[PDB]
């Protein structure tokens, strides 16, 4: 049937959650569409690994970038990125228990801050978090076709690392439930 | 048949290996005679981290003699000796003559200086040899996470262990007196 013309990217993660006590080991599989940067797409990676779940999944039209259902087949997660509007916003707000939101292009992202935060505080279950583009291109680094990370979190901060090299991690919580 | 008198610990232990792109999770189980302290077996515990393998298994001597830890081969050879403590020219040669690698984790300043000093010259003789250092400091710090049911995160970079559980988090650097 159909497929996606994409580029394949697997990740070996390991994560352990110390604010959480979540401690996981998955393999990841990205399918990266030539409409896709590298940085999106590890925005994507890091968005995983913040929510880290064995259900959670990603997935691709209109759906989250990727979602946890629960066993009554609910979501009980929806990760969205980039700079939704006012209906797509309400689509997942009232789609998910929790919607987690993923800012990024600094310039862009102001302009549309400045002009919906007032809009997005009537939704009880948002999350709103923003990653800089200094950040957000030091994230993107770690790229590679195959990928081997450990990402530990406390207090807020992300602390990745591969074989190589190793990057504090600071997300910004612009709104939260 | 004979049996050891012991205390028994658990550790449900996972490791992210960066150095050795190896991540992995073990049943491990200590048998702590009355005769050993608890950073001992901690450090025991340590030097399984650091070499960490399926296959990597503790033991002792019923009838001394043993490493504190092998990793046998497919033909029964040992790849990997663990000792520790202070060991004499006899000891060394005998766990160097026997395996293809062999890992020595020395601990206690006091002693342990002494013992490099008059022995320096003499395990640098030995090409399959690692001598690891903890100090006393450091030691202490990873003996506190001894319980008798124990869950262990570890992540190894530049030989550097970040070595955590749920309460503590804890950084450990271990010093290379010795590679091969
Ligand atoms: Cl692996």
């Amino acid at each position: 049937g159909h497929a996606l013309k994409a580029t394949i990217y697997k990740a070996t993660v390991n994560v352990a959650d110390l604010d959480r006590n979540q401690f996981l080991d998955a393999s990841l599989t990205l399918a990266r569409h030539p409409s896709e940067t590298q940085e999106r797409m590890m925005l994507r990676l890091l968005a995983w690994l913040k929510y880290a779940d064995e259900r959670l999944q990603f997935t691709r039209d209109d759906e989250p970038e990727a979602w946890l259902r629960n066993d009554h087949l609910g979501i009980d997660l929806w990760i969205e990125l980039g700079l939704p509007d006012e209906r797509r916003i309400k689509k997942a707000c009232t789609q998910a228990a929790e919607v987690a939101l993923f800012t990024y292009n600094s310039r862009a992202a102001q302009i549309w801050w400045q002009q919906n935060q007032s809009k997005c505080v009537q939704f009880a279950n948002l999350s709103v978090w923003y990653l800089d583009d200094e950040q957000l291109a030091k994230v993107s680094a770690f790229a590679d076709r195959t990928m081997t990370l450990q990402a530990t979190i406390q207090d807020g901060v992300i602390w990745l690392s591969d074989d190589k090299n190793n990057l504090e991690v600071n997300l910004t919580a612009w709104q939260q439930p």
